[PDB]
This record gives structure tokens, sequence and C-alpha cells, in this order.
């Protein structure tokens, strides 16, 4: 016993076994099938008109007839569509949303191995996480010449969400642990073959399991045009190795990040020459200020500018 979804593109069909997977007390696999069906008929307009609309009206998620009957309609739908055809675009903002939580249930199967407790975490990256990461590309506005890089990517949720969005060369998320790592690989996977299903394009990305303080990483994070890290929780002995990494990277580097790296009232004098603060311009982003009715949350924007120390001894040696 199974229920298929054929693909709106031709793909091969999202096959689910039943009794339908369970992903926590109020969200199963049944409700993806209904979310799936109205997202690629909202977008597909032709499907719309095609498919008989009352029976993602009229259903049971608890008996096997009312849920093949449902998927039936639409398989029937599409075969309509594609006959009609017969005779590749970046996923809208609400598509990705729906995209990236269905890529994590068929991926973490298992959240407990995470041993995760922090409030800003996988298992409640669509809580803000997602609209704050949005408002984070709307504002940083990426091109082909961008390097993206997050730096402890967990299982890759951000680096998939700005690939899926951006334009950048290439998109890049390095995790230490074994765990978030190890789900990344299945993350990566069922994100290619669910982007295929909907007929979605994403830039190239990679997810890569390392130490972002290794030797190798030096010149890694020199050359990246754009840092993403969430650093709240790693405190200040590795902030203080970040800073040394961040110290070699090009004019116009940008770092986000969810506890600044320099002071935001950062003032150069004789006794901090040495600070991070002196090669980088520091701002809080709030979508409060920046409409946002979530949690009120805001990240941090450092780029790189080298002009503030020579500005300090242009005017030392020109009092
Ligand atoms: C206690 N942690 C926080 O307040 C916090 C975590 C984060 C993020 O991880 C993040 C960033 Cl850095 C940029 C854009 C989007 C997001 Cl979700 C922001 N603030």
């Amino acid at each position: 016993l199974e229920l298929r979804l054929k693909s709106p593109v031709g793909a091969e069909p999202a096959v689910y076994p039943w009794p339908l997977p369970v992903y926590d007390k109020h969200h199963d696999a049944a409700h993806e099938i209904i979310e799936t069906i109205r997202w690629v008929c909202e977008e597909i307009p032709d499907l719309k008109l095609a498919m008989e609309n009352y029976v993602l009206i009229d259903y049971d998620t608890k008996s096997f007839e009312s849920m093949q009957r449902l998927c039936d309609k639409y398989n029937r739908a599409i075969d309509s569509i594609h006959q009609l055809w017969k005779g590749n675009t970046r996923p809208s903002t609400g598509l990705l949303r729906h995209i990236l939580q269905q890529v994590y249930n068929h991926s973490v199967t298992d959240p407990e191995k995470l041993n995760n407790y922090e409030p800003f975490s996988p298992e409640v990256y669509g809580e803000t996480s997602f609209d704050l990461v949005a408002q984070m590309i709307d504002e940083i506005k990426m091109t082909d010449d961008d390097l993206f890089v997050d730096l402890g990517s967990g299982v890759g949720q951000v680096v998939l969400q700005v690939a899926a969005a951006t334009n950048c060369k290439h998109h890049y998320g390095v995790e230490k642990a074994d765990i978030p790592a190890k789900y990344a690989e299945t993350m990566d996977r069922e994100f290619r073959k669910w982007m295929k299903w909907y007929g979605k394009k994403h830039a190239e990305y990679t997810l890569e399991r390392g130490d972002f303080l290794s030797e190798e990483w030096r010149e890694r994070i020199a050359n990246t045009s754009v840092i993403f890290v969430n650093n709240f929780a790693f405190g200040p002995e590795v902030d203080h190795q970040l800073k040394e990494r961040f110290a070699n990277m090009k004019e116009g580097g940008r770092i986000v990040s969810s506890k600044p790296f320099a002071p935001l009232n950062f003032r150069i004098n004789s006794r901090n020459l040495s600070d991070i603060g002196t090669i980088m311009r520091v701002v809080e982003l709030s979508p409060l200020k920046g409409s946002w009715t979530g949690k009120p949350v805001s990240y941090y924007l450092h780029t790189i500018d080298r002009t503030i120390l020579e500005n300090y001894f242009s005017s030392l040696k020109n009092p």
C-alpha cells in the first residue's frame, strides 16, 4: 500500500508508504500531500482549472481510500495538463518555505540525535529563521560574483534557502558535528530531488563536513565575499579565532551574524588599533525597523573597510 504524486514537470513521482509517516504530534505526511497539491495548483493556473478542487475540501487523512482518491484526482488533472501542453524558475517564497519543511521532514527522521536545545536551531528553522534569512537575502543583494559561506551550517537549511533564492557563483556550508553533517547529506539529496519534482532552479551549492578554524579554511574564509555565521553561543574564544580569519578578507567582504564581532559604536584611538573594529563597519539590521509581525529579532551586518584604519593614520599625519 502506497500513495503517488505525479510531478508537474514529468520528473519521477513522489512515492509515500501507507500508513503515512508522522513527523510530530500535530504534523504528518498527509498534511504534506494536501499542501503539495495546493501549492502546485496555485502556481499552475491550468491545473487549478482541470483539478476537481472539491476533493481538497472534504478529505479524511486517516482513510487510505479518501487519501488515494485525493491523489488520483490530482494525478488525473496533471495528466490532462500534460495532454494540453503536448497538443525552470526560482521558487516563490511561499513554495520555498514548503519545500524546505518537506526536505527537513524527509531527512531529519530522528531529531533527538541533533542534541540541540538552542533557540535558532534546525528543529525550529521554519518558525523565525526562514523569515529572517528571507529578509537578509532582500537586504544583501548578492550577484554571480559572490561566494557565500555558512560557518556552522547545521543540516544546511540556510545554504539551501540562499541557493534557491540567489545567483551567487557558489554556496558553501561547513559543519563540524557528526550527526548534523550526516543529516546534511540527506538534506542535499532530498532538496535536489524535490526541486527537480517541482521543476525549480537553484544556484550551485556544497554542504561539507569540516572545522572552519582549520588551516585549509583560513584561505577559504579570506576568499569568501559573504560569510553567514550564527555565532551567538560560540563564546569569546572561538569569536577571537574568527576575527583573525575575517582580518584576511577583501575590501567590501561581508559578515552576517547573530552577535556583532565589533562594537556598533567603535571609535578608533591609539589604545584599540589592534581591534577588528578598525577594519570593519558594523550595523544592526532589524525587520521591526526595516511589514514584520514576527519575533523582535536582529542580525548584524559587518563590511570589511580598511579606510577606517587609513583615515586614522591620515588624521595623525595631517592634523
Ligand atoms: C539568540 N540568537 C539570535 O538572536 C539570532 C540568531 C540569528 C540567525 O541565526 C540569523 C542571522 Cl545571524 C541572519 C539572518 C537570519 C538568521 Cl535566523 C539571528 N539572531
